[PDB]
C-alpha cells in the first residue's frame, strides 16, 4: 500500500534564526511513520505530511 505524499517542511539547516519559506516534497513511502523515516538525520521540520491519492512519480 505504498503511494506518494505531500511533505510542506521547512528548513532547518541548521540554526541562525531567521524567517524561513515553507516548501514543499513530493516522495514515495508506505505510509506517513515511513516518510519521517526516510527524511530524518536531513536538515529540515516537517509541518505536515498530505497523502496523495490518485498521485505518481515518473518511474515506479
Amino acid at each position: 500500500h505504498h503511494m506518494i505524499f505531500k511533505v510542506f517542511y521547512q528548513e532547518d539547516a541548521d540554526e541562525a534564526p531567521v524567517r524561513e519559506k515553507t516548501k514543499t516534497m513530493y516522495i514515495e513511502a508506505e505510509s506517513e511513520r515511513d516518510v519521517r523515516r526516510k527524511l530524518e538525520g536531513r536538515p529540515i521540520n516537517i509541518e505536515y505530511i498530505q497523502p496523495l491519492e490518485g498521485a505518481h512519480l515518473e518511474y515506479e
